[PDB]
């Protein structure tokens, strides 16, 4: 062929080996598509289980993702830093991973929303990045970081539309209301004015949502040593690991990572 | 924040201004695909009446996109050199690209297939890569490779698929009976021996599908002089053009291209 | 080998193909270099000097060098569109640039100034980047910047010095009296206040250097379809063609570039 | 100015931050020089000054350099996990060392070479590549790996030109003879045939250069939350500390790298 030079124009990037890789999915112009399918405010229920279950379907598929954090409309998953999907090419794993999401969450919206089918002007989409950290206290800072935006974000937002909802106001006067306010600040808004107690929340709200691959018999038997049949048993026994869900504190809950070594190796 | 600064490890890659983009999409395991929803073969119209619904849906909301070419599983859409889509962010580009068609062929196989529900196993993925050519000469050859791989592709298939329901062959006895084979020899046991005319075969399946934007007063106005107000106009005008469907030959016919200015600015 | 894995940790850069590169090399912390060995200011000739007959030696080595573009401590080197000169490697390109500078320039220097040796805490190094430009108006134009550069630098510099030396005035209060002013204010302090006619500077001070590969019988020969031996005759003649030496203006003389067409190809 | 844009085209590449970087500088055709400039066989001791002296010289100047090593025409350098020279910019970084690398080498080769004036031609070029390892156990690996091609050069050179001086062999047949051997047949050849003991080679030969900072009263002092005022203390007294020089063993001595944890942070 004389025009299939034109494949050496291509340019793969192999994301560097033995690092930690981050996968961050985040919907796309969501407040517009929360608005249009009229999500109840500040929190839809059965609008963030369509997004865990999108996230578990997917984190069941690929045994390489260890633990998965989502909120709001985002989703971050870990993949363990030996992970060889796709020869670690960025281009596959991010157009992959925002391939599945948008389909794996049109497909359960489907389940959810019988009656709110959805608009061709308005399927829901997501983007992807691929993060690479290179030690894992850079693991616990980024989900650490993660969760505090979840908090203040869920906050925020409760506080907001409940200035809205019960005491009336126009979204610009709720803004207004809240600049310059702290955590604090916004807690006695809710519940000196609103009558709500924010601790009262749901723990999904307030936490976000944890899915994380659990092992029972596990010992730290991963190694640069032994290989073949051995990292294919391995391949096959972390597929064979069950997926469990948590609303929990990860921030500061050593303990919880510790008890998880599976994580970090 | 002291856990904020793990955002410092994102690294963004902007395309090289000034320069074509190709951005190529590709069904992920679409034999299995085609195999599990039953398509027909060699070709099924509908299915592929489902792709060209996503592309030019997709090529419709946005009109950056100036030319797009499409056969079997995968498309094809060329940016046009002075894009700013998503300030010409790779990550951005791709994984919006492979986002919207898995959405758009999810939602158009709906219409086109009430009796063939999508199973969660079997949903259409796709990646997408992003490609620089700084040469429209490249532009012209990329197109002229996929369409000759079309042409290449659609005669093996049909010789492959008739030799196996018309002469009742085995697919290891048709491979076989093609193993060394050229064009014109396959062209001659599609007539001679399958009574098959593959000249007789529909535009659509010997050329693929050609999606193009449409301008009736066209002047090559664009430059770097010009901006503001002029821009935004023109910007307009790309919005409300037409997109029309071809399947002919773009590897020999200069003058298709020439009569097309608009896809080299 | 248990160890030599670690070769795969490395990541190479190739340069997109048929594209201009711009390899632009800078004098690293010449301000203090030129201190130390008391260049003259504003401009010190043998100094210049030792600087153009580095790049010019570089340029006579590497055939794919085909413009050349010197001023103050940087000089610019254009490759042209179709070099494979380490198979466009942008680490082998850069590193190789920057240390063949920093050795001719240490050679040169010890030629050009005797009486000066150099101190091992005072040698002359450089860095290098490669730029990619995928259209020959973007490479006038880069040129046209640096020019441009060069002009504005030597009037401040000729402004700036000759207000010092000539009227005595400290540092300080020649830089404060800079500060605000245009070209024709700068023209005017050196004319009014200091007797000094610009133009009457050294046309290498006002323009800067350019070295260009000069062809006598040049026809566009360059095409994908010749090959083998005849590229490889096309780099003997590339490589033994004479190398000349302007300081004219190129910014705003389409003639000079027109009439040598093969900086293009 | 409207030629300005043309710096738009310019991409830079950030290292991984928290990320060990090797640089790796290899002189450029130095079979060629080493031929040119008549080196003593198998190892010219002065000539492995001079190379070490440039090392030296480098690390002295540059504190976030950790550890060096070099044998033949390389040299590699470690820098510290938490480097910010020049914001972690890979062309800076690598640009800056193969130019220093050149520079030193060059002053220092007139030191110890006066009669061997450099010709213009064939002055000390290096080329420079930064490579990241996530993991300090790649650190080790990649000295242990640059250490046995040490081993194995040397082995091989010093036997095989001990065929050629001592038993008046010709290339070839020296050559052949050593085609299919292990260490343990090379050992012999010199012990049976030539009478001289590898054992007895001088350490520098045998092992390579190792250049060490050395820490005295080192407490692993180094944490995310101290910054400011601490670090700008820290940085002086890396800058003023001493560097040892070895030729030992680096690749089985594990308490030689445990009681330097300061080459990890
Ligand atoms: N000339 C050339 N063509 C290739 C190469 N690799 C794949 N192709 C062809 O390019 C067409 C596009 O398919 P791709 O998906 O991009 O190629 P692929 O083999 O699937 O590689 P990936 O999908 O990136 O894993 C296919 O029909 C392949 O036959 C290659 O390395 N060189
Ligand atoms: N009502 C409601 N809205 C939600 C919920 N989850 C996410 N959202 C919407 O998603 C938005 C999350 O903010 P971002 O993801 O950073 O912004 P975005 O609108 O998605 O736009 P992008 O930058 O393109 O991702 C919120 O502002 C909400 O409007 C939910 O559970 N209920
Ligand atoms: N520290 C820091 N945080 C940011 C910055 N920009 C966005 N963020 C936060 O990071 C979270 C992740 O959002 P992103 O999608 O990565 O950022 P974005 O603003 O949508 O920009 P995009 O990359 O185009 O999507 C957001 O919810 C922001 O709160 C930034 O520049 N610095
Ligand atoms: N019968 C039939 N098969 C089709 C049709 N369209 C696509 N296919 C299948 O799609 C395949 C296209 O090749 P690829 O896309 O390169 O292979 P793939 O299965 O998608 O695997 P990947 O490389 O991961 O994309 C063909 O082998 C066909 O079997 C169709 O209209 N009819
Ligand atoms: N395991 C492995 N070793 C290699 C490979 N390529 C080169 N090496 C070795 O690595 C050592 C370092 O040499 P380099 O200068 O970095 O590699 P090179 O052969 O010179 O190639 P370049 O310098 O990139 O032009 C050499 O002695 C090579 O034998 C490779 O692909 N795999
Ligand atoms: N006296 C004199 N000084 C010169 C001459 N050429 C260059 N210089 C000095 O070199 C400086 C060049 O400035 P820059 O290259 O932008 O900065 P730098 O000092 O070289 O250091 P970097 O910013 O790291 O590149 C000028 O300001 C002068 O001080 C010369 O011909 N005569
Ligand atoms: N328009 C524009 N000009 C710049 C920019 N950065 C530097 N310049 C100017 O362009 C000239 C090119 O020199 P550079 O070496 O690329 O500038 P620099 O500041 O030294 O950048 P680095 O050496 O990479 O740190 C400099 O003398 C600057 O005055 C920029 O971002 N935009
Ligand atoms: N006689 C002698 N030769 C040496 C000495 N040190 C290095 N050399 C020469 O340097 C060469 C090193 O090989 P390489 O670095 O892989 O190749 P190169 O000649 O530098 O060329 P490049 O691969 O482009 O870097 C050896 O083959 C030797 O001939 C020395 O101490 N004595
Ligand atoms: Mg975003
Ligand atoms: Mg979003
Ligand atoms: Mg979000
Ligand atoms: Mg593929
Ligand atoms: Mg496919
Ligand atoms: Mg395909
Ligand atoms: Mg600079
Ligand atoms: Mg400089
Ligand atoms: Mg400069
Ligand atoms: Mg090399
Ligand atoms: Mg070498
Ligand atoms: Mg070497």
């Amino acid at each position: 062929s004389k025009y299939e030079y034109v494949k050496l124009f291509e340019k793969e990037n192999y994301l560097l080996p033995d690092t930690y890789i981050i996968i961050r999915v985040d919907g796309k112009g969501f407040h517009k598509f929360s608005q249009f399918y009229e999500f109840e405010k500040p929190n839809d229920l059965k609008a963030l289980q369509v997004m865990n279950s999108a996230a578990e379907k997917l984190m069941s598929k690929y045994s390489d993702v260890m633990l998965a954090y989502g909120d709001s409309d985002e989703y971050s998953f870990l993949l363990r830093k030996n992970c060889q999907l796709y020869e670690r090419r960025e281009m596959k794993l991010t157009t992959l991973f925002s391939s599945l999401m948008s389909t794996y969450y049109m497909y359960f919206w489907s389940q959810y929303f019988p009656d709110k089918p959805l608009h061709i002007d308005h399927l829901p989409n997501f983007d992807a990045r691929a993060v690479l950290y290179p030690d894992f206290k850079h693991i616990r800072n980024y989900f650490s970081w993660r969760q505090v935006d979840c908090h203040i974000n869920n906050l925020y937002n409760t506080t907001f539309w409940n200035l809205v909802l019960k005491l009336k106001m126009t979204p610009q006067q709720a803004e207004q209301r809240l600049m310059g306010t702290v955590a604090s600040d916004k807690n006695e808004i809710l519940f000196k004015e609103c009558g709500v107690n924010y601790n009262n929340e749901s723990e999904m709200y307030k936490k976000g949502t944890i899915i994380v691959r659990e092992f029972e018999n596990y010992e730290t038997e991963d190694e640069a040593e032994l290989s073949k049949r051995q990292v294919q048993r391995l391949e096959k026994k972390r597929k064979k690991a069950e997926l469990k869900i948590y609303h929990v504190d990860i921030i500061n809950d050593d303990s919880w990572w510790k008890s998880r070594p599976w994580l970090k190796d």
